C-alpha cells in the first residue's frame, strides 16, 4: 500500500507530541515531556485510499533538538506547528521552513501550516496572520487542538493530500 512519510516540527511546547498523539491514540496527553525524536505508524483509509502513516515527532526544545535534520531529510510533508498562544513560535515558523528547505534540497516541499491550541482563549496570533504567512509559501493554514481533537485530521490528512498535488 501507499506510504506517506510526515513529519512534525516547530517551536518547544507547542503540541507536536500531542497532535501527533491525538491523531494516532486518541487521547490528549495533559503532560509536558518534552520529545527527543519518537516515531510512529498506522494504516488508516483517506480518500479510499489504503495507506500507512509513518510519523515522525522531532523535538523542538534547542537542547534536544540533535541530528534532527538527519531524522528530517526522509520527509516528504511537513506539518510545521505554532502555538496560537505563543507569537515567539510562530515567529519561528520560518526557520523551520528554511530548515525544511534545506535538508529536501528543494523550494517545492509538500506542508501545512498548523496553528494549535486554537481551545485556549489566550490568542496572540489571530488567524488571519497565519493565513497570510501560509499564503506567502503557496500553502493552507489550518487551526487545531490535540485537546478537544478539533481540525487534527484535517491537518493530518490535508497534510497527505498536498503530498498527492506533488
Ligand atoms: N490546551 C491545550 N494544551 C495543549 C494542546 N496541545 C498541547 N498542549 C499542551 O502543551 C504542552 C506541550 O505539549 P507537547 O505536545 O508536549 O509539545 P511538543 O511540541 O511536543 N514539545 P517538545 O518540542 O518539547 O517535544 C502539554 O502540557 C500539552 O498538554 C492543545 O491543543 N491545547
Ligand atoms: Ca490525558
Ligand atoms: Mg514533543
Ligand atoms: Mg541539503
Ligand atoms: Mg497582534
Amino acid at each position: 500500500m501507499t506510504e506517506y512519510k510526515l513529519v512534525v516540527v516547530g517551536a518547544g511546547g507547542v503540541g507536536k507530541s500531542a497532535l501527533t498523539i491525538q491523531l494516532i491514540q486518541n487521547h490528549f496527553v495533559d503532560e509536558y515531556d518534552p520529545t527527543i525524536e519518537d516515531s510512529y505508524r498506522k494504516q488508516v483509509v483517506i480518500d479510499g485510499e489504503t495507506c500507512l502513516l509513518d510519523i515522525l515527532d522531532t523535538a523542538g526544545q534547542e537542547e534536544y533538538s540533535a541530528m534532527r535534520d538527519e531524522y528530517m531529510r526522509t520527509g516528504e510533508g511537513f506539518l510545521c506547528v505554532f502555538a496560537i498562544n505563543n507569537t515567539k513560535s510562530f515567529e519561528d515558523i520560518h526557520q523551520y521552513r528554511e530548515q525544511i528547505k534545506r535538508v529536501k534540497d528543494s523550494d517545492d516541499v509538500p506542508m501545512v501550516l498548523v496553528g494549535n491550541k486554537c481551545d485556549l482563549a489566550a490568542r496572540t496570533v489571530e488567524s488571519r496572520q497565519a493565513q497570510d504567512l501560509a499564503r506567502s509559501y503557496g500553502i493552507p493554514y489550518i487551526e487545531t487542538s490535540a485537546k478537544t481533537r478539533q481540525g487534527v485530521e484535517d491537518a493530518f490528512y490535508t497534510l497527505v493530500r498536498e503530498i498527492r498535488q506533488h
